[PDB]
């Protein structure tokens, strides 16, 4: 089980990369004057974070050896330049933690490790939830930015 | 200094004239019926009074002269044409009352005036927030004001 | 009426003028160390101002245009050299502001403008109490500071 | 840093002596039957007490050598003779203790010690209060003092 | 410009911080030391809102703010007790303290009187960390003097 | 009798030096991260700057009059190395205490000064159960520095 425990070691990883990823699209938000979608942003930015400390809490109750490595710097924000693109990019995002999660689960499944695909099992359904929610919200985005001015009602009114 | 009591006196004058200009700013909104925009203006132009106030209370305590200057008549709103303009001028008006906070807290930092910088302090932090906040209202303007119209969507919701 | 409109617009400037002379005498009362005083002339500039807000709003629903003048330095600060001197001028203050509210009412029914007179209305009456009150704190402080010290014991009525 | 941490030191007896030359001023107003300005005095000698605490207590944390000295013997009691004289020397007390905040910033300010400074400044705030409030109560009593008797007014009623 | 630069690694300081402090609570937890492990992890917390708070003044001020890597904590391989552990956090608090400094300096300089307003508090709030870590590494250091003594420190937390 | 006014105003003297004194302890115990027995040296520093306003208070009342004397600067902390040092040295500045009162109580019985005596009375109750108190804490802390880490392990609980 050398490959599970890598993986879960690097499902951390990911949690933290994502939400360093969400915390960029904060502040894009932020210095384009989103004030809505980057209070959004930023509360993601959490949730991602506590996503990666129950992996880490579980696997030291689990004795998985957790290393931590490096949260590489996000790099989506260099390209970025109106909220459809942000929004695009966070879609991308949860389904890259949504196949690293699948991933998981398929060398638990390997391995008969029924605890750890107990464990995933809540973060399955919440990735589900979430994809839907950010895919709801990009089809918002782009719907309404075929007008000029239109998205900006949304970033007051809802957000 | 003279210095530092001069530019102290003027700050005073700046904060009044920043509350006339911001209720320059809400005639001119409430005239073209935007009452939203106008209540937001007219809340501002009481917090400026309150900032004045503020530096004639210090200076009261800590026995700067004050003698109180004629508050200008305000000028931009004789020009202006669409709630982006008013905006505009009001974002200006400020950056006017940071640098002109600046320039105090500098005057201050030379005559080792250790008590005027502190009591500054709050007043460099609260423009930082301000112009922020005027900032991005102006850019919301802006944008919105592409469209006919849809402007008078933000006055009658936020 | 031009007359009409014109003095409508010279209201505001009276009462913020008023405003003004009201904060130049609390703060000619707080370098003295006269604080109870001090805090009712800033009382009262606040309330000034509240006049002058409410003429602005009034001239605004009824389309009378309003081009705020400049509010002009207070200079009897340069006289005071006693309590008596500051209620004084005070006084003839409110006087002043009490004959321009007349004036204007007179404009009104010449021109038989219905709406303005009733708008008058409350602020004749409120410029009987103040003409009132301060001419009663005027007679005492006038008769207290005969004897040395005794007007400060009474400023403590803060 | 060896005349940072010597203003530092001294700040602390600064304060005591105030406190102490506070009592004394108590005393002074208690024995003439000025109970009311004796009780504020007792107050601001305790005042002055808390600001050398708080002082003791910056020190401690950031590992300024505090070592406590004398506290001299209040000497003007013994000069004394009217309420004026008294809040006279307690606005030349105040007057002292601003000056001696002034140049312990402007040590700190030399070294770069922007802890230090940012620690002074409420009590830069507070001594502009503190003067100002001295000076107007000094004011009142000189005015009052006037007409024989009027000052016992100010003692009861206010106070 | 330097001060700008050294905003920017405020940010990823503080971030640093706060990977460091969950490195210590994993090691604490590996060790059965529930108790120190619950704080460094409310520890990594507050690091992290340090690091958001610099994040919004920049946003603010316009200061423009890109996120770094946040590197790999180093010192926990090399852990073998409690009072080495507490050391590098006590080494990190200083670092903070110096990184907040310089900044400072940075912000003298160019006569940024709202920088150095921002930064006031937390000069202040370090003073306070690093007395507080100090003195923890100072009981641990006695404690561990008496083999399992220090076990005690910990269920009293 | 000029005895009685002497020890009188020498019992201020005290208290005062006993305040500082235990200042000195909570900033030695502070410095040495004993924060516990710093709280505790603090409260008492309080304490007997209250012993000493009480006595200002009714010399005023009983018209003794009061002329404040220096507060010497302590010295003990320059030669405290261990808790156990500074205890000691706390029982027995708490025991001069109890001997300035009894010489007060002396001097008072000799000039029949019944309301004196009276005053008293609650100090010298006062001073058995301080006494009594720092005699059991110095046992203690005598008792439990036997063992390296003991002592620290009980600042944290008590106190
Ligand atoms: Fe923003
Ligand atoms: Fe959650
Ligand atoms: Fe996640
Ligand atoms: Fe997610
Ligand atoms: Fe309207
Ligand atoms: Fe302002
Ligand atoms: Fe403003
Ligand atoms: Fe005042
Ligand atoms: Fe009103
Ligand atoms: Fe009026
Ligand atoms: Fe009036
Ligand atoms: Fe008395
Ligand atoms: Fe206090
Ligand atoms: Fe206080
Ligand atoms: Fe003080
Ligand atoms: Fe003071
Ligand atoms: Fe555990
Ligand atoms: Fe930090
Ligand atoms: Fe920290
Ligand atoms: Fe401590
Ligand atoms: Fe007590
Ligand atoms: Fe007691
Ligand atoms: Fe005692
Ligand atoms: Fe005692």
């Amino acid at each position: 089980s050398e490959e599970l425990l890598d993986l879960f070691n690097r499902q951390v990883t990911q949690e933290f990369t994502a939400s360093q990823v969400y915390l960029s699209a904060s502040i894009w938000f932020d210095q384009n004057d989103w004030e809505g979608m980057a209070a959004y942003m930023l509360a993601q930015s959490a949730e991602e974070r506590e996503h990666g400390l129950g992996f880490v809490d579980f696997a030291n109750k689990r004795n998985i050896p957790i290393e931590l490595q490096a949260v590489p710097a996000p790099v989506s924000c260099a390209e970025w330049s109106s909220p459809e693109d942000v929004w695009q990019s966070i879609l991308e995002l949860e389904q890259a933690n949504t196949r690293s999660l699948l991933n998981l689960a398929e060398a638990a499944s390997t391995c008969h490790d029924f605890a750890v695909m107990a464990f995933l099992n809540p973060f399955h359904l919440q990735q589900v939830n979430e994809e839907d929610k950010i895919g709801s919200i990009l089809a918002k985005v782009t719907d309404e930015n075929r007008t000029p001015g239109l998205l900006r009602s949304l970033d007051v009114v809802s957000f």
